[PDB]
Formats: C-alpha cells, sequence, structure tokens
C-alpha cells in the first residue's frame, strides 16, 4: 500500500499547479434520498442516474457523479479530522463522494477502480451557527442506531462547502474498507463553521444497532498515512 | 506492592478510553549522548535540557522528556519481554523513558514520584533486518563489559516505534529497583521487526566488569505481576 489517504498536508510539500482547469461543482438537490447511520458513521444517499449531477473540472479528466456524502469525527472538539494541515486536526471533516461515469459502468466497480472516484474534503470548525447543517443535525434522532435510515428531502451539498475553493489535491485511498485507492482527493483549504450544538448532536450516533450495548459513534477516523513519494499540488499559490 | 509492573496485557481487561488524546511524540535526535553497559540491559542516554524532547497526548497531563531508552531480552527467541500480551511473551521489549518536567525538577526526583515517569514499551519480534537497529547494534562491541560507555551520534527513537500507534496504558512501577510505583505505562499494541542477528548481540553483552569472570548477559526481565484492581485501558477498540 503505496497510496493511502489520509495524510498530513504540509504546506513544504505542495506545488501549485497552475494547469489545474476550474472546478465545477453543481447537484442536482431533487436527487437527495435518505441519511441512514452504517456503524461507522452517518451517510446521505443520492440517486446518481441524474448524469447532471456530480463534479468536473480541477484534476478530472472528465465528469464524476455524486454518490452520498459522509462526515467524520472524534470524542472531544479538540480531534475528529482525517487530514492533517500542517499537523493541524479540526474536530471533523466532511467527505463528498463522486464517481467515475465514463470509466466505471457503476459505482460498486468505480469504488475499487484505478481513477474510480473523486472525493472533495471539507474541514468543519466551530464557529458560528450553519443554517443548511441543521437540516441534517434534525434527522439524527431518528438514526441513532447501525443501519437505520430516514427519507431525506431535497438537499444542495454545495450549501455545506466553503465560499473560498482553494484546495490541495493528490492520489489516495478510501478510509475505510477495503482502503482501495481508487479516490482522486480534493481537500478544501478552507473550513466552514458549525456551531458546538450541531457538532455535538453528531456524537449521539451508535456503532450497534438495537438490542446491543450502548456503544457511542465516535473517532471513526483513520490514522495518518504518510505522503511517501506523492504529489501534492495546490490550486492556490 | 499495589500497582507493580509488568503485567500480561489481557483483552478482557482492557477498556477503550476514547477521551484520551491523541499521542504527540517528537524527539531531538541530536540530543543523544552516549551508549552504556548499566550492568543490567544496555542504555542509550540523551541530554534532557531540551524541552521539545518527548511525548504529550495520550493519558498525559502534560509534556514529559526524554531521557533515556533500554532493552530487555531472554535467552533464546522463545522470550525476552517483560509484559505479554495475552499471555504471549516476545523476544524481547524496548523501554523509552520520559520524565514529569512540569511536577519534578530533575529526573532522579521524577523516577521515584508521583507520576514522576511514562514509559513507551514496544515488543520486539523476530522479522525483517531493522535498518534503526543496526545503528545501536554496530557499537554493542564496545560495551560488552558493565559500565562500559561509547559516546553516540545523533539518534531518533521514533525509528524503533511501530508506525501504528495503538496501545494499552495502565499506571505501575519502574521493573528494576526501587521499584517504585512513578510509571504511566504506554505499551504500543504492534510489535515491531527485527533479525535473529540484531537480537543475537544482545546475548554477547555480559554482567559482569573487566578482569571479572564472564557472566552472560540474558534473561534480564522481571516476572508478571497481577494486575489487581487496575485500569487497563486502550486508545483502540
Ligand atoms: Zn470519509
Ligand atoms: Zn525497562
Amino acid at each position: 500500500g503505496t497510496r493511502q489517504s489520509p495524510i498530513n498536508i504540509q504546506w513544504k510539500d505542495s506545488v501549485y499547479d497552475p494547469q489545474l482547469a476550474p472546478l465545477r461543482v453543481s447537484y442536482d438537490a431533487a436527487s437527495c434520498r435518505y441519511l441512514w447511520n452504517t456503524g461507522y458513521f452517518f451517510q446521505v444517499e443520492f440517486d446518481d442516474s441524474c448524469e447532471d449531477s456530480g463534479i468536473s473540472g480541477g484534476p478530472l479528466g472528465n465528469h464524476y457523479r455524486l454518490k452520498q456524502f459522509h462526515f467524520h469525527w472524534g470524542a472531544t472538539d479538540e480531534w475528529g479530522s482525517e487530514h492533517a494541515v500542517d499537523g493541524h486536526t479540526y474536530p471533523a471533516e466532511l467527505h463528498l463522494v463522486h464517481w467515475n461515469s465514463t470509466k466505471y459502468e457503476n459505482y460498486k466497480k468505480a469504488s475499487v477502480g484505478e481513477n474510480g472516484l473523486a472525493v472533495i474534503g471539507v474541514f468543519l470548525k466551530l464557529g458560528a451557527h450553519h443554517q443548511a447543517l441543521q437540516k441534517l443535525v434534525d434527522v439524527l434522532p431518528e438514526v441513532r442506531h447501525k443501519d437505520t435510515q430516514v427519507a431525506m428531502g431535497p438537499f444542495d451539498p454545495s450549501c455545506l462547502m466553503p465560499a473560498c475553493r482553494d484546495y490541495w489535491t493528490y492520489p489516495g485511498s478510501l478510509t475505510t474498507p477495503p482502503l482501495a485507492e481508487s479516490v482522486t482527493w480534493i481537500v478544501q483549504k478552507t473550513p466552514v463553521e458549525v456551531s458546538p450544538s450541531q457538532l455535538s448532536m453528531f456524537r449521539t450516533l451508535l456503532f450497534s444497532g438495537r438490542g446491543e450495548e450502548e456503544d457511542v459513534m465516535v473517532n471513526n477516523y483513520r490514522p495518518l498515512q504518510p505522503l511517501r513519494d506523492r504529489k501534492l499540488r495546490s490550486s492556490f499559490r
């Protein structure tokens, strides 16, 4: 395994690649479906048949379809993010996962193939109350046990991203099994603020199903993996 | 003595503490001074005046300054470690000793008091040759007799630690006289490989000084002690 995520994003190792095309993000909100507890974190699932919903530009050769998005977090506000910036970790991290619709026939096989997925990573930090996030925070009480679902209405994932879209990018892997190295990571440089009360609600979920011992959902992040010999390109000077 | 070490680390006694902060380890390789034969095992000494080389995070209330680190081995590659994991004992064990510079003015005092020390125990196992260890091995013929010392060039202890830093922690005592209960133990779940040649070299050391009869240095480990009612908490689940 020589391309594992996450990594400590260090400025001293990043190189500005001016030839990076702008990143075009446009998601079809009406394709949102359900929110569910996976046993690890909670995901928000979308209908990826709508080729219109997805991502392109940046370091991608073509358009990648939005499949789902999840978050990672810790037992306290001091830690929880998977990536670190200069060795600094944030209380949480959102992951928008998109798949290669031209190279792969479906998401299952994109997930494990070379250049099969493209994931945007957004750090979350404490600050102001975040309006759009609240739509999700609001249904968490119905998805406390593993494998449990809730229906979701229209939700636009772009509303979770920051205004400043500067990012770093590098070839990596999934941070969950099987840890396939099928991912083009697009880590946004600027974090979005959420309130502690919103973030607190996240630690209310459980790793356990119903009937089992109460096993709280916290510290669902993978430890830092070394860059090895990877080119960590920045889209900003 | 209620909190004596070493102990047998059994998973049935383990309780995951998700409140443990990430364990930061950063050593100033440059503070390495000499390597000497103590009469019991061999020990690499550091210059502890550097308020930077040491550890923090995990179960510590603060920064603990690196002092030294030694090894424990047996007469054969079948036993040698002090601690055991579910009854399994490894060929050898490394201990990285740090003292509480916040509470104690110096190491001699820290080693016999309150929360004076924090030690990282790493298990060595037969396997791949270890590059970082070789530097150590390369100087052993110089310290074959007790109280012998050889100056050391810049050396980094982390090169002896495992990539994965999951650990067990519990309060304990020194495993050499005075056997003081001043040690917060941090034992790394993941063993580090070394070849038989490197481990074979450990066995050419002597308990005896120069002029004396040759009393080989082997089996310099304390026997297992009862856990009693202590909390053996793990950083992993
Ligand atoms: Zn993720
Ligand atoms: Zn020791």
